[PDB]
DNA sequence: GACCAACCCT
DNA sequence: AGGGGGTC
């Protein structure tokens, strides 16, 4: 049932209306320096398909793309915007992004194409991308009539669905969240991804060489200690060596066999010297395969940069994620892995890396939303929150908090944030369930506002069907009324955690927007490179460091006003590693 | 190609 | 709480 459209050979004026749905199709998953395979425009004058070689060489089309007063409705405008950046072309005037609209309305739908968004409004006259392009090894751009019809159907769907999505967003009080936060963020993210992060590949290659050697040493030790050679990475062979040949106790069983997770191996260590070597082996192998080799695979040889993609429409809480590479999980906890960060360097000579991070943003949001007097006081006094929680739950003075007490109060604080239960805290602290329940009980005795919040939010999630964040992000929790304890309990944890994690995500997004405007106003050459949930990483000329020291924390702290202050710490240095 | 245990981050 | 090799 073909949809009517003009398969245009040249760009004409009626294609350049000041309101249109626009599709700029980039089929490669990684859109950096990738082909644009076709273009489609739908507006008041009709529906059009243009070949990219024609349209992107046409000066009037390029000027239309870059004209802020010519409004476009798209799906996943950052994909388009980034692909066009690599071709030297600017995309402006995107006033509606259907991907981001669908994500705000319900993140649980997993909307990743136009067809999935359209289904939300009983619009089905468009195919899923997976049906048009196929999947896996059979993934292919189809021939032009099939391609052109698909792109026009997508554009037509966008044109049809804008009004219904914006109506619903408004009813939800999410219209400003789309227009003033997620859409402008999307363009900031596009700049970040495009700029990329410079990598010292030589330093990485030498790290790889050293690891290679330490891995050979530990691997031989392991075969010496096992008394035979085997695939250390094989769960079958390793399970046989540990739990049969060597008779180590079986403390945990996997669905398919013996468990060898790090928590289990740490318990087995006293019984045999093989265990610490296996652990060290896995630590090095992780660094080698994921971080040295993985990173070296994705660095662009021409520029020596990595260009991540930030998925802004994926997480259930409002966080971003990062892929190919993931720059939000670069090792930091153990010193040997943290050195990987010495390979991330400024993109120009005499530039430095600058990192700013919120101090305990999740707990401070909790203090604000729960209005707990004790917690709010703690933050208003800028106390070490974990020491203070130790003092209250153990009923001791600051002098009497031992390192183990602080470690445990810390785990409780994480637990309260992730809404965990006597059971989940017990596993984390390696203790009994009754003991955990005693900690939680003491916590709530000291922070009765937090308890009140946890109760109130679970009830609100049951009453309304969802919970919300500070800036009106939403998460639907239909399992909250389940009669199955485990399923219900998980939904309740989500009710408790989501306004905390999600409101934190809202605040840092708003900081990024405010910061980008300030950097411009000041005409600084400093640029945002990365976000890592509660921190922003920038590069700038050494001559701008002193100004950034004042400017960046202040923008991040003033992003919203909460009942308690926000606090931002910062550092800078020659490499990401040194920015500590 | 798809899963799953495993492990890196906040 | 939220993400991003071996074995069939």
């Amino acid at each position: 049932a073909k949809m009517a459209f003009t398969l245009a050979d040249r760009v004409t004026e009626e294609m350049l209306a000041d309101k249109a749905a626009l599709v700029v199709e980039v089929v490669e998953e990684n859109y950096h320096d990738a082909p644009i395979v076709g273009i489609a425009v739908v507006n008041e004058h009709g529906r059009f398909f243009l070949r990219p070689e024609s349209a992107l060489a046409d000066p009037q089309f390029v000027a239309w793309l870059g004209d802020e007063t010519k409004k476009k409705s798209m799906f996943d405008s950052k994909r388009a915007a980034v692909a066009l950046k690599w071709k030297g072309i600017e995309l402006c005037g995107v006033s509606f992004d259907l991907l981001l609209a669908a994500y705000l309305l319900d993140p649980a739908q997993g909307v990743d194409d136009v067809a999935a968004a359209a289904k939300m409004k009983q619009y089905e006259a468009v195919r899923p991308d997976e049906a048009v392009y196929g999947k896996g090894a059979k993934r292919a751009v189809p021939d032009e009539p099939v391609l052109a019809e698909h792109l026009v159907r997508k554009a037509a769907a966008i044109w049809a669905l804008e009004r219904p999505f914006l109506d619903e967003l408004r009813r939800n009080e999410q219209d400003r969240l789309l227009v003033e936060l997620e859409q402008p963020l999307s363009s900031i993210l596009a700049e970040m991804e495009f700029a990329g992060v410079k990598v010292d590949t030589k330093r990485l290659e030498q790290m790889g060489k050293e690891l290679a050697e330490q891995l050979r040493t530990v691997e031989q030790r392991i075969y010496e200690l096992a008394g035979q050679e085997f695939n250390i990475n094989s769960p079958k062979q390793l399970g046989v060596i540990l739990f049969e040949k060597l008779q180590l106790p079986v403390l945990k069983k996997t669905k398919t066999g013996y468990s060898t997770s790090a928590d289990v191996l740490e318990k087995l260590a006293p019984y045999h010297e093989i265990v610490e070597n296996i652990l060290h082996y896995r630590q090095l192998g992780k660094l080698q395969s994921t971080y040295i080799e993985g990173l070296l695979k994705v660095v662009r040889p021409d520029t020596k940069k990595v260009h991540t993609i930030f998925n802004q429409a994926l997480t259930q809480t409002g966080r971003l994620s990062s892929t190919e590479p993931n720059l939000q999980n670069i090792p930091i906890r153990l010193e040997e892995g943290r050195k990987i960060r010495q390979a991330f360097v400024p993109s120009e000579s005499d530039w430095l890396i600058f990192a700013a991070d919120y101090s305990q943003i999740e707990l401070r949001v909790l203090a604000h939303i729960a209005e707990d007097d004790n917690l709010m006081e703690a933050f208003r006094r800028d106390l070490d929150i974990h020491t203070k929680t130790a003092m209250d739950i153990f009923q001791v003075s600051e002098d009497e908090v031992t390192p183990n007490m602080r470690r445990q109060a810390k785990a409780v604080n994480k637990g309260i944030v992730y809404g965990i239960s006597d059971y989940g805290l017990a596993q984390n602290l390696n203790i009994s369930r009754k003991e955990a329940a005693e900690f939680i009980e003491r916590y709530f005795e000291s922070f009765p506002g937090v308890k009140r919040y946890m109760e109130n939010i679970v009830q609100e999630a049951k009453q309304k069907g969802y919970v919300t964040t500070l800036l009106h992000r939403r998460r639907y929790l239909p399992d909250i009324t389940s009669r199955n304890f485990n399923v219900r309990s998980f939904a309740e944890r989500m009710a408790m955690n989501t306004p905390i994690q999600g409101s934190a995500a809202d605040i840092i997004k708003k900081a990024m927007i405010d910061l980008n405007a300030r950097l411009k106003e000041e005409r600084l050459q400093a640029r945002l490179l990365l976000q890592v949930h509660d921190e922003l990483i920038l590069e700038a000329p050494k001559e701008e460091m002193e100004r950034l020291c004042r400017l960046v924390p202040e923008v991040m702290e003033q992003a919203v006003t909460l009942r308690v202050p926000l606090k931002v710490d910062y550092h800078y240095g020659s490499t990401w590693y040194d920015a500590k």
